[PDB]
């Protein structure tokens, strides 16, 4: 009974020029070491590797310490390796076998009572052989989110859908996303499938009491499970209600999520998120721009259905031009309380610049607890095309110059809006962190009326069948040029290692 | 090995005039039945009771079905009981014994292989006898939070600190607060003390202060607050602060409290209720004169409206006691031009409270039922920027009202228990005025922290196990039709039995 351990690009790439495709991934090596070395005493674990894999390792690390080293080869001889370096006391002698079945028989014959767990460590020859023999029970895969140039590949296998879009190997473990040297990765484990509290228990018994996302995944480290469990939760336990749009709603009240920003970026992978949109909208907010046609001209039509002549009239605003959101979001952000006229007016210097206040406070007095920005203006609500959903955000600096952000959202379209909102404010945190010389730490999402529309239910149930991929990294390009929040452009950002599942069509409740 | 099963007032009272002191508590009766009946087949449980207990039960329910009934009496005889009512099919014949030891001997002698668990069910003679013999391994106590006239009391026992203020019996289970017929109560259980291949990956990913760690089932909703305290001290970050006093803080924390059964006025330290009620009415008035609270014995705003603090805020034109355009003001007059605490602002600004209520009364599915105190245009005019800055309301299928409150800065030691009670009361008030049922209060916290000069007192607080939550009743319901109709005397707190007050200085 054998276990395989691999690091892999989304296209199954494992190596190039008898070396690793990526820069050093320290956490991955910690992982490789820990899994292969650990045992309950008398016994040790075995690592079976191909000849080139052996030769790819640098001298000082070979043989792998505290593990029996077996090299599958026909050219290399046991004495070749012995002559390579003197065998350290207490360590096992490096054995060589002609094939994998040979290496397994050697383990059975001379190493019973001596070895615990057998690990196939590479390369493509041994991985393919172990899969052909079907002797592999578990796969320890490190999913390198980025694609690199590779000449050697891990073989295709049933269940390789965990890497990229297309007896089975099903994920039973998915971790949160890590990152080393600008490379995002996570860890999955696949499986071959084909009177103490006893007396307390009866009171427990009478007090005690359907849809789950990828139920087989037992360890749910990936931070996207928050969102997937949130959808299930609302469908399971939510209340069917009437709604402004006329479309049905299953709603919940006061839900919550939080996402790390220090390793990777929470751009949801279980469906493709329109990143061009979030970026272009966020920048639009930051200008204090209130013309939806500027977004519409860039291919970002997210506000068009809510700025039509028809919708502006149902809002009792016949004096609004097509594309005028009124003084919402960006306007209150940069010009709180200023008297609105139209989208074409210059409001420079009017009202309160909340964003500039927050940023200056972050830069001088980061322990202040009044670092808040609100879009909710009860005086101007009837002038907006739609009252803001994400209406407030608060900032917080800790011991280690690490920035976190809370955003309150009164109304959350789980299916369509939520993934977008997570990305939009997580980006804002990165931007503010850079400008104030801070490290981004965490985005915290506080949700009011949290709902899925009835016409989304079927699509979301399909989405729950997909296991999340590692999160991407978002890099700020041109860091030296950008010094203020108004310096960011649409070309100052790089999404690296984004490998989502396919787009899912969901109609915007108008 | 015996288990006791009881319902009890905070003063140990259990009976009056050979009957129960309180109105009918249906959930307790369900509890009693379930605990005493349940078995894994071949066996049944035994209920040992005194003669007066047996006589207190109504005819139809006695003997207790599917349980061997043992009555302790020198007067009553086995044939008296037999003649009383015809023995039904499959039910044990009621047995009479001269003492508790005798009844336990009868269980050993004639009922080995037959009975599973033995339950002492009352009353005053048996409980005391069982505790004296030291044969009780577990106590099933239903803590009735209200006091009632009683002539029969459960005996004083080591660890009766779970009932009220002053081998051992330690709680190992505390449930959420229930209520029936205007009586709050909960359930405690005391105790005599005196896929492996996944794991290697888990271990490498991995790397002190806990409240009442011995209590293993943590159903009581106050555990949220208590665990929040522990969580900040363990995992919080020590920080500088506006007040110069040290702070250990976390960011973005949540709690939620049910309002359908009881009221989350914390029990692990006494909460200044008079204060919460007086301030909340003061908010609803749109009143910005802290001297109106101060005159009523509510001095919570005094330190922040002194001549000195007003000047440190660069407001030398502010008369002592003037919070500027604070919460009350923004609620009823959002965006109105402020003069001083003596001016009438009727008809000025937006009345957010009136809008929220009317929307709840006419269109409860609307998702814009919000009230905000945060006005960035007027922050520099206020004595203190609002901490609780935003609240949102929600109505469900069953006309049940829930309320979220976002707070930017949380003094966990001092402010938080006050704020939980404050907005929970607002929800009750708003529910009443809009013909609705209060369901839930949800607490969203920004900067969550405990001041360094509170940590010692908070550790003392964590050694206290919570008591059942009290009930808040709105008196004079008929008279009250609008949110402005509530007075100080329209409220009644029922069965509030907290631990002693803990002194904690306000970081000025
Ligand atoms: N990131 C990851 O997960 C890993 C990546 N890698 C990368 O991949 C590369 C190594 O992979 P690869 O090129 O496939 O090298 P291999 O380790 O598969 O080397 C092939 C050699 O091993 C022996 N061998 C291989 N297959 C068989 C077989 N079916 N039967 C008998 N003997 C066999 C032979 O030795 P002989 O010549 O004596 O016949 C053969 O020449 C390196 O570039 C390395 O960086 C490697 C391991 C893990
Ligand atoms: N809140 C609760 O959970 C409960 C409350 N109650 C309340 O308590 C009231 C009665 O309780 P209480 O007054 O204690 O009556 P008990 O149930 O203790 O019965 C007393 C009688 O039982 C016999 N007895 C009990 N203990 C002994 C002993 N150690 N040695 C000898 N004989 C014994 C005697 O019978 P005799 O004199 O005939 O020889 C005695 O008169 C009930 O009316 C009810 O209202 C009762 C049960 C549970
Ligand atoms: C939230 C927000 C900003 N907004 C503004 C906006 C305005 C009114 C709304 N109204 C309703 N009912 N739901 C919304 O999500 C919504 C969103 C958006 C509007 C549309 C799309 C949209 O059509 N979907 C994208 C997919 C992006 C995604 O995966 O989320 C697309 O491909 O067109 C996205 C964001
Ligand atoms: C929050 C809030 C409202 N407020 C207003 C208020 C104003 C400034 C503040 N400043 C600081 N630093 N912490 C606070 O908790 C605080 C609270 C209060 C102020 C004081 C007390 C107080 O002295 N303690 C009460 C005990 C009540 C309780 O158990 O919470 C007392 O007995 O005097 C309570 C509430
Ligand atoms: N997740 C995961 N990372 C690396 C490996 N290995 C691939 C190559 N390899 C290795 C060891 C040490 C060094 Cl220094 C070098 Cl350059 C290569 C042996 C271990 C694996 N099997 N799984
Ligand atoms: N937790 C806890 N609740 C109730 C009881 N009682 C059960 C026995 N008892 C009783 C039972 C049923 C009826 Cl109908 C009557 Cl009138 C009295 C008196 C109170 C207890 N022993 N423990
Ligand atoms: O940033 C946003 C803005 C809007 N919405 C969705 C949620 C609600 O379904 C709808 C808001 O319209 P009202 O129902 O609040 O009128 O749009 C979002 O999810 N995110
Ligand atoms: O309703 C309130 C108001 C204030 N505070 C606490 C939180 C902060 O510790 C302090 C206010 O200080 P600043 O927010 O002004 O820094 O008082 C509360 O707990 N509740």
């Amino acid at each position: 009974p054998v276990c395989l351990v691999v690091a892999m690009t989304p296209k199954r790439g494992i190596g190039i020029n008898n070396g690793l495709p990526w820069p050093h991934l320290t956490t991955d090596f910690k992982h490789f070491s820990r899994v292969t070395k650990t045992t309950p005493a008398s016994r040790f674990n075995a690592v079976v590797m191909g000849r080139k894999t052996w030769e790819s390792m640098p001298r000082k690390f070979r043989p792998l310490v505290d593990r029996l080293n077996i090299v599958v080869s026909s050219s290399l001889k046991e004495e070749d390796i012995a002559a390579e370096k003197p065998q350290a006391e207490g360590q096992q002698r490096v054995r060589v076998c002609a094939s994998l079945p040979a290496a397994l028989s050697l383990l059975e014959e001379e190493y019973k009572d001596s070895v615990d767990q057998i690990f196939v460590v590479g390369g493509a020859g041994l991985y393919e052989a172990a899969l052909s023999l079907g002797v592999a029970s578990h796969l320890y895969i490190t999913r390198v989110a980025r694609e690199f140039p590779c000449d050697v590949f891990f073989p295709a296998f049933p269940g390789d859908d965990i890497l990229s879009n297309k007896a089975t190997y099903r994920p039973i473990f998915i971790s949160k996303t890590f990152s080393d040297n600008g490379v995002p990765y996570d860890f999955v484990v696949l499986e071959k499938r084909r009177s103490s509290a006893a007396a307390i228990a009866p009171v427990l018994a009478w007090m005690d009491e359907l849809i789950r996302a990828v139920p087989h995944v037992h360890f749910r480290g990936h931070e996207e499970f928050q969102y997937l469990d949130l959808i299930a939760d609302i469908i399971n336990n939510g209340r069917t209600m009437d709604d402004r749009t006329g479309v049905g709603v299953i709603s919940k009240f006061g839900c919550t999520m939080r996402y790390s920003l220090d390793q990777a970026f929470p751009l949801l992978t279980t469906k493709r998120v329109f990143w061009k949109g979030v970026l272009e909208e966020l920048l639009w907010f930051i200008r204090g721009d209130t013309n939806a046609n500027h977004l519409s001209e860039k291919g970002v039509k997210i506000w068009d259905k809510n700025v039509t002549r028809e919708f502006l009239d149902s809002r009792n605003l016949p004096h609004r031009e097509v594309g005028d959101i009124g003084p919402g979001y960006g306007f209150q952000w940069r010009h709180f309380g200023a008297a609105y006229k139209d989208m074409h007016t210059d409001y420079t210097g009017q009202g309160v610049d909340q964003l500039k206040n927050v940023i200056q406070m972050l830069r001088t007095n980061p322990t202040d607890r009044r670092m808040l920005m609100t879009a909710w203006n009860p005086a101007a609500l009837d002038e907006m095309a739609l009252p803001p959903c994400h209406l407030l955000c608060q900032f917080y600096v800790n011991d280690q110059k690490e920035l976190s952000c809370i955003m309150y959202q009164r109304s959350c379209d789980v299916g369509l809006g939520v993934p977008f909102n997570i990305a939009s404010y997580s980006l804002l945190t990165l931007m503010v962190a850079h400008v104030c010389n801070l490290k981004p730490k965490e985005f915290i999402h506080f949700m009011g009326n949290t709902h899925v529309y009835t016409n989304h239910v079927e699509a979301l149930k399909e989405q729950l069948r997909r296991e999340p991929r590692p999160f991407p990294i978002v890099n700020i390009l041109n860091k030296e040029r950008i010094k203020e929040i108004d310096d960011f452009t649409a070309e100052d950002f790089e999404v690296v290692g984004y490998v989502p599942h396919g787009r899912i069509q969901m109609e915007m409740a108008v």
